[PDB]
């Protein structure tokens, strides 16, 4: 009983909250989990990661890493005879896998904003060289389409807070001031939020943001982020588990999806990028002047 | 060579970021790394990961886990005839250790705080279990004192955003309102922030905050966290290198302290009991500008 | 396969960008390119180049050089067998050409200034030797009368920046001061901008300028300029596709016009005469805010 | 006597100004210049570029493309017997090549600021995968270090007018505010120049920028660039000329250096006007608030 976990960059919270979640279930079942982090590169990076664990004489493999249909299949055979469960793959590729409904994920985000009266929605996607990053972009460009609305913007980030921050100062330094944004994860929305703020914009009221994952700090990110949840606590549960099932005789086989949901919090409101004021705002500015000349 | 790591919960940013770095360095030297995850509960928890990692015939062992003066010893003996490096222990311990200066980290934090005219300072510590936690709490006590200052409050967290949040919300609600707050880590600092905001107070202008760590996301928090940088990257390469040196008997024995540095950003600023509309005001004309434009 | 391109001066931005574009499209289908630098000398030069690329045994020729009707007719005669494709000609020439709608491109530019309330409009053309420049000056002329205006000034640059400069500040020196200037290409607009500024006016607020091309750097001229966007990347791609199929029996033939668009930015504003409030304020308020967050 | 020219991206101004000269020169001797291109791949891309040209019976080969010491050496062999002149290389890579003085170009930048009284300078370097950019970063260090100063920042761009904008949005938003920047190319200066302005700073008077290359548009940028002139005409010339000489048995086989210069203009002043953020700011916020006041 020695579960091998070939995971992402543990810098990112998700691949981390997942491992914690894994190590946690293997705990009660009474099995041992052993991590092997895997490089930024791809396919072959993952392969060696795989080989290591194979050497430790692991029992089965949970591959938490981005792979294209083709790559996934490669890696599977790399494992030779050990049963390997895949966590970040197309919900189409043959291999055994557990995926969060990328279809429901986007559908919810999209429809929540539309109902809220938003029309000018901008998209901040993850690193398009990542299947999961790719499948949410798709679902965005579908559920907004079926709703008739079209994305006034589209950026590419990389799962970091800074990435979401730059791509949002960029988008705003050239004229696209929307009323809502669909971000590919919670860290990018964190940065995205500071962005929208250092710009005189009220997050939520002026620009509604909706993260995606609902990692831990998301509750405390200033406006407690309205985010789509991915229960990794329960993803590891089902994972370690099914992994046992495949090895110890049977299985279930191939694609198996889990649900997601809209954790409605505080970054999403009626469009109204604020309307009105006569010379009320003139009277406002007026005082700051006193204040400023109150200084020099 | 094969490096083994006993680690705290991979879900805490700092530990995840310290694990990720140790990775990079093993990578540059053609060495594999395997991580055993531990349940921050006790010394036994620790002896296990070690004990299983010592079954992998790992070449070096790195124990990044909060062991006590006497526990460390139990664990060093546990990691039989293999060199181990302890990362969360005390320089006050006869084990091969590499740690960050707690004496400076706390020194600066106070030094910076008193330097801006703050006198009523509140302390928000981490789980008093962590040697480190307790260490950081010793320092703040030492330096506030050398500045004839005694803290007006001292709550305790558990290293997470939500504890930083629950704790200040309680303090604040208790009539206790500081003018500057010293937090044990960036994460809890996120929480304290949100609380300080929901209390209707300008974080920076009214209550200045100083985390301690400079984990990734901090450059993107609300007003970016003025915070004690612990160079996890630095910590990474050293341990890895020294672990080889270690196997080869190269007596890089005993303790050795890495430095911290105060990163200035947007949460520290003088006590708002001086001038009014400091820094902020600027980014108030910004809001107003962004309202007037909305009307044309 | 192997395409040849007889080009205008490579030192002129748009033609360079078009070549770079054509290069990519070639690459996409694995077509080899080869460029011949044509001297502004004239059709006897653009003829030699045609003859030189024929020496190489090109499969198809793209000719982006500003030839005149009979000058175009004369060069195709020289395109023995190999199919030539003309980029700089008039839709009116009975050869195979692909160009950008000089109609809409001059239409919008005018409509944009008329709808902004301008009326004293000055024109800055390119060298009247070229069809394209003259094609552009014809439009401006048509729409201004059709919108009951007649340019108050009409100068002639040569596509370079310095022309835009000299020419404008020259007109400015004769005391001919307009509220809007239409310029034949971005480069010249860069220059005009400096002349304007250098002679004491706020480009935009006082004299507004439109461009034509939206070449690379345009996003960065201090006030980024509103300009007629011509997609050279599209041009480049079609050029090849057409040339291929064309040259490959599948006779396309004739002339096809590509669409353009008005890229709105910071140089086009309402006339200063009317309140100087077109905007001013939102743009102003905001950067004053940044100097208000610089002394505290 | 046919000269094959394997050039870089022609999107950039310098490689295009050099081709223009390359032809302009070859034009005088009664020689043909056939331009071939390379993407940003490296060696293989530069080699195909070379095999292509070899096909057309080119008698010369001018490689104006970034090659690493041993990569140059490969492409030379690739180049075969047909004599090759390299334009982008290091003075100590063993082949016949003409390069501007990276040593004096950086020396002049440095000494100019130092003597002007600049202490805090930032470094906007070019893509560190381009020898030009590298020897040019190193050079600046040497002279600054020689002068007792160290870069308060060091960013990396990619030669476009936009990377200049983002790295100055960046380096500035993250608090660094130098008083001089040594930019590694004139296009990247239009962005820094534009960034430094949109942040309430006066280029020249507040941040002092100094570009590199001095290309055609630089004398028309807003405050016209104090730049380092690389005489692209003298280079085109010396290039072709020397090219027919080695072709014709002669030599001086290996390194050859041309001079650089400092074209002083208006982006460099003595550090400070004292206050870009003073009293007026409130009086000015007033008339604004009042210019506001009336659109309601
Ligand atoms: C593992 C990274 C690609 S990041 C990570 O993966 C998770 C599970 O796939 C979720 O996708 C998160 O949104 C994303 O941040
Ligand atoms: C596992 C916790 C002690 S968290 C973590 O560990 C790091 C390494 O020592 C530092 O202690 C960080 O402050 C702390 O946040
Ligand atoms: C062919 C150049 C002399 S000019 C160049 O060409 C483009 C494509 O035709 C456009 O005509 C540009 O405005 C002009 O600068
Ligand atoms: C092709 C690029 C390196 S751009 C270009 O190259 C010339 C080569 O000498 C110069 O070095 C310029 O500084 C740079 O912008």
């Amino acid at each position: 009983l020695l579960i091998g976990v070939a995971t992402s960059s543990l810098a990112l919270h998700a691949p981390s909250q997942i491992v914690a979640a894994i190590k946690s279930r293997a705990d009660q079942l009474g099995a041992s989990v052993v991590v092997s982090m895997v490089e930024r590169s791809g396919v072959e990076a993952c392969k060696t990661a795989v080989h290591n664990l194979l050497a430790q004489r692991v029992s089965g493999l949970i591959i938490n890493y981005p792979l294209d249909d083709q790559d996934a299949i490669a890696v599977e055979a790399a494992c030779t005879n050990v049963p390997a469960l895949f966590l970040d793959v197309s919900d189409q590729t043959p291999i055994n896998s557990i995926i969060f409904s990328h279809e429901d994920g986007t559908r919810l985000g999209v429809e929540h904003l539309v109902a809220l009266g938003h029309q000018q929605i901008a998209l901040l996607a993850g690193p398009l060289s990542s299947v999961s990053a790719r499948l949410r972009l798709a679902g965005w460009h579908k559920y907004l389409t079926r709703n008739q609305i079209q994305p006034i913007a589209e950026r590419e980030g990389d799962w970091s807070a800074m990435s979401g921050f730059q791509q949002t100062m960029q988008m705003l330094n050239e004229g696209i001031v929307p009323t809502a944004m669909l971000v590919a994860n919670d860290q990018m929305a964190l940065g995205a939020m500071r962005a929208i703020t250092e710009s005189g914009l009220r997050v939520g009221a002026d620009i509604s943001v909706v993260g995606y994952d609902d990692t831990e700090d998301s509750s405390c990110y200033i406006p407690p982020l309205t985010t789509i949840k991915q229960d990794f606590r329960l993803l590891g549960q089902t994972s370690v588990d099914r992994l046992l099932q495949l090895s110890q005789g049977q299985a279930v086989k191939g694609n198996q999806l889990l649900p997601v949901s809209l954790v409605k919090r505080k970054t999403t409101l009626a469009p109204n990028t604020q309307t009105a004021s006569p010379r009320a705002l003139a009277d406002s500015l007026m005082q700051l002047a006193r204040q400023v000349s109150r200084l020099e």
